[PDB]
């Protein structure tokens, strides 16, 4: 009776997932305002962020350079937010800088707003498939002269501020914006004090 | 000024952990009626956590052994449960077969309580540092003569029902049981439909 039982695993398939809405509201009901209090507390700290960067793994590790790494020392806070209701999933995350030599005073806070929608592509035999898709409205960043971090061509090896060019439009793209994404959102972000403090004992090489 | 700010964000971080455990909590009570009906439905349908457990990745392939495989061909179900009410990240993961030749009828429900818990130890500093640690008491599995495939020792690289004998508690054992606990837990067992339909697809293009 394999008919019936893919058709049941269909039909609760879309119970999940009503739940899994019902669970991201309330996830953002009670985090929300605790994040809002720990955004107040983060700014007062020097160079937090940085080093949560580069403490969180090779998911992030992998784009930072070290010129990437001299403009996020002056980065004051980064804040992640689901700001469509309508679109639970879709994220926001916003970059604060102070004043520096990488970006114009008009230009220091960056948000890439990140799309998270249910999709459908054809497969092999032309059968429809579930996927979860995730696009992005380029961010024009106003640069220095002679500052800026985007990559021109993708013979370069993505930086870590390339992700506010990426779009999830393209074919042809090797940036992994949307893993990036999942992970700034549910694991930088969430887990930040904890990559500080962890950073902060660390211990020695040799 | 640090010692202030850093006061306050431990203060912050046990409101984060009472948030997070709601959540948990929250999540657990909307999904279990749904696994429920989902562990039934499954059930019916032969060989489909073997076919799950074989388009998984590398974290399952690693253990697999051709022997494993074969006991594994007769495996029936996988069911995951939040059973610590105060604990919602610990899990009991159960493994059903059908009779075989590796197991005793009596032992034919391979259950694994894997208990999580928040310790502490002290750094090179001095410093006590917070630590989550994941436990579990050896599963006594009734193999049928000559037919056990728990190792003989610590020394031979482990199969998968090695898993069953792991602890956690054990100075050095190579086998990663808390990543795999992760794994099946919230990667495996979530995504089992998707994880199928896939392997389905892929192997009906060949």
């Amino acid at each position: 009776e394999a008919a019936q039982a893919f058709e049941n695993l269909a039909n609760l398939e879309q119970e999940f997932g009503k739940a899994e809405i019902e669970i991201l509201k309330k996830q953002n009901e009670l985090f929300q305002p605790l994040f809002e209090q720990r955004r107040d507390i983060l700014k007062t700290i020097n160079n937090f962020w940085v080093v949560v960067l580069e403490a969180a793994g090779d998911e992030i590790s992998q784009y930072i350079t070290p010129e990437d790494s001299v403009l996020l020392e002056k980065l004051e806070n980064i804040y992640v937010e689901r700001f469509n209701e309508k679109e639970p999933r879709d994220v926001r995350i916003s970059l604060t800088f102070q004043p520096n030599e990488y970006l114009q005073d008009d230009n220091l806070t960056l948000v890439k707003e990140v799309r998270i929608k249910e999709e459908k592509a054809k497969d092999d035999e032309g059968l429809e498939k579930k996927i979860t898709k995730y696009t992005s409205q380029p961010v024009d960043i106003h640069w220095k002269p002679g500052k800026s971090l985007f990559r021109k061509n993708k013979k370069l090896p993505p930086n870590f501020f390339d992700y506010f060019q990426w779009t999830g439009e393209e074919e042809d793209d090797d940036f992994d914006g949307a893993t990036l994404t999942i992970f700034l959102a549910e694991d930088l972000f969430p887990n930040a004090v904890k990559y500080f403090t962890e950073a902060m004992t660390e211990e020695a090489s040799d």
